[PDB]
DNA sequence: AACTGGTAGAGATTTTTCTTAGC
DNA sequence: GCTAAGAAAAATCTCTACCA
DNA sequence: AACTGGTAGAGATTTTTCTTAGC
DNA sequence: GCTAAGAAAAATCTCTACCA
């Protein structure tokens, strides 16, 4: 058989640490006694898994970051959906100047959820009490995972190259920021829909206002109950309202849950 | 028309630099207008052109390398196309001990292709009269460019990942380098054949020897000289060797230069 | 004498239009952007280019190439 | 094919081939052909290397050298101690594949370092041509001494051209080929047994013509895809795949 | 670029009234700039 | 127990549009 | 009068550096 | 005028192999 | 005696960090 076989890979990877296919070969052992023995080790286990996520897209969320240049700070802040770039230049790195710029940022866009790093000044009290008189959810990240919070560090790069393209037609720095964001505002289009970042944010906020303008109006008069089955077991459901019928399924909404339910497991009480 | 939208647009990007798009969209112009207007513009223009090459892998090439670990200078060479690793610890970085490690490998296997960076140490007097005296063919990589010898520090990768792996054995640093090359040469299999490093290197320098035995016998007593007729103009050339006669094409050999050739276009005379 | 003229105008455009290109190319310790110069030879990875008549290697990933319409 | 195989059979009877051989003249499959060998009742080193250390002009030398072909790996020492004896054995055990060292009874061989060296590197160390090749290897030292100003240099040097350069022998091939061949057809013989391994851990049950009945459990040899060689009552035969019925054997 | 050759075919087609295909393989201008050079012209007619 | 990479540009390859010769 | 070869022009896909 | 990114591992998805119920 | 459902085991494809 092959179980000296085991017992002597089990010696061999505690002296060599061999990958299992070199010890699948040598003894003829098979490869699953082979890939416990490795998985087996805490020396070996060094990687990842190869996977990439997907960052928060909601029509009303932000996000906010710090970077330097020149010796100056800036920051900047990106609506995410559209891609609408906000910059300033502050004095210092404090909590006071990013609870100011929080606070004009909210005053000026309609802003309920903000995404940030785990800095020094994105974290203290001011920049609560203001999240907590503007009524804001502020998130932060993973600490020192730099790709959660990839679109305003994108936007960083983007914001430097146009500073490094106009520079010979201003004498500060702060006007040259100014102009920067007047240029990437604009003056660039292409993306989702052939437009730039001001007519996008702009289809987007109105958009949203007219869809749920147009579906309070339609949902408010509707009728026809429906009760339907589903579930492992053929059970039956309480009362859910017909949302769309289509042909080949309908869709329910039940608990504030909407659902795809095909047309043979469900009646209509008018 | 738009010879006016030509002239305005060739102004508005001569103040706010726009895209090709923004510029075809707004002045109603085409879009080789836009990319011409684009391209002539020197505050632009900064992007690669996103291809990679692929470098050497000759039977007999080597690649050099040096690196930092614990204060300790490594010297890492590796042959390309089979993956073999040799590696040494050296007392400094300077040109002797560089040229004395070439002269060993250079004494224990065939090499006729060397290529480096271009350091302070590979480019010196010593290296120089060792590959003249070894009949080497040095050559260098793109200075500021370390992905041309990308397999000598993807093996330095690897290197330092088995190192850290078989630490607490050992108590010097050399003794846990060359356990290291052990182990990585011959505890490792996967790859092109499901071979080692060092059976593949066994493999390719001897089934380049005995096919340059085989192609010799072969063509010392061959015959069939075949005349071949191509060309954007329908002329003859001269004597051409015929190396194998398939169904659908020959191979011919003509000036030491390989040809495919279809049937219909040549005649044999024996 | 004409004639020989408009052929000499013929082969003189094709050669003209054969090999004018510019290259921006990116080099370096500090990876900047420089001015344009004049491509000598084109291989599949690396490029060749003349400026201020000093001759530089630099690979196809870290240059751009404008051709003539 | 059977008459390949009966012919093979006959000429191993008379002349006692090997299986290369008989698997290039005869045309059959490999496996077969090491079958017909392995069954012959008359029919029945590549990883040895010694080492020796010299002296040369007040400084020491250690060469270990491969036996079956010649090969010769040459250094200088700072001293004598067992250390770095012990080093240059790991150094050697990095590069080559080595699996028996035979040594003589020096103080530096019979050490703490140098036994857990062959312990770590699964040695077998046995104490008792080398002394051929220090003589031809002093002698080429001595011939190109002038082009080199310190010793190592001319020592990897009469290395290179010892190595490379002399050609000799039957074929008239170098060592360094020599060498590459000989662990070539050792690969090749270890690769061919775990084929024959995997494919012998099997059973057939065949069926002859004629009748309706399944035979006595024959071992399988070689699957093919139309024919199947089977050895039964120590006799080799190839019957067709439309009357076999292949089962794993656990007989261990 | 061919923007000089844009002016210069404007006051070419200014002076001697040439066709499109005629200044677009000299000036080596597109043919829907030549073409629109042709097109604003009152004189003169594509064809 | 409730978190996550993305943006814009350069070429290559496929598709649509426009002018003109042949029947 | 109608169809199709052929060339220009626009639309779409794949791949890379940089921001921390 | 002659230069260039690559290696190994973790999962997901497809394919081959083995045991056993039904006719 | 023969076929096929079903589950385990091996082979193949896609995607990422790190080396400078
Ligand atoms: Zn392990
Ligand atoms: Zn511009
Ligand atoms: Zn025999
Ligand atoms: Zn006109």
């Amino acid at each position: 058989g092959f179980l000296d076989g085991i017992e002597k890979a089990q010696e061999e990877h505690e002296k060599y640490h061999n990958n299992w296919r070199a010890m699948a070969e040598d003894f003829q052992i098979p490869q699953v006694v082979a890939k416990e023995i490795v998985a087996q080790c805490p020396k070996c286990q060094v990687k990842g898994e190869a996977m990439h996520g997907q960052v928060d897209a909601s029509p009303k969320t932000w996000q906010m970051d710090c970077t330097h240049l020149e010796g100056k700070v800036i920051i900047v802040a990106v609506h995410v959906a559209s891609g609408y770039i906000e910059a300033e230049v502050l004095p210092a790195e404090t909590g006071k100047e990013t609870a100011h710029f929080l606070l004009k940022l909210a005053a000026r866009w309609p802003v309920k959820h903000l995404h940030t790093d785990n800095g020094d000044n994105f974290t203290s009290s001011a920049v609560q009490a203001v999240c907590w008189w503007a009524q804001i959810e502020h998130t932060f990240g993973v600490p020192y995972n730099p790709q959660s919070q990839g679109v305003v560090e994108s936007m960083n790069h983007q914001l430097k190259t146009i500073i490094t393209q106009i520079r010979d037609q201003a004498e500060k720095i702060e006007t040259a920021v100014q102009m920067a964001v007047l240029i990437h505002n604009f003056k660039r289009k292409g993306g989702i829909g052939g437009y730039s970042a001001g007519e996008r944010i702009i289809d987007i906020i109105a958009s949203d206002l007219q869809t749920t303008k147009l579906q309070n109006q339609i949902s408010k008069i509707q009728n026809f109950r429906v009760y339907f089955r589903e579930g492992r077991d053929q059970q039956w459901k309480g009362p859910a309202t017909l949302i769309w019928k289509g042909e080949g399924a309908v869709v329910i909404q039940d608990g504030q849950d909407l659902k795809v339910v095909p047309r043979r497991k469900c009646k209509i009480i008018k």
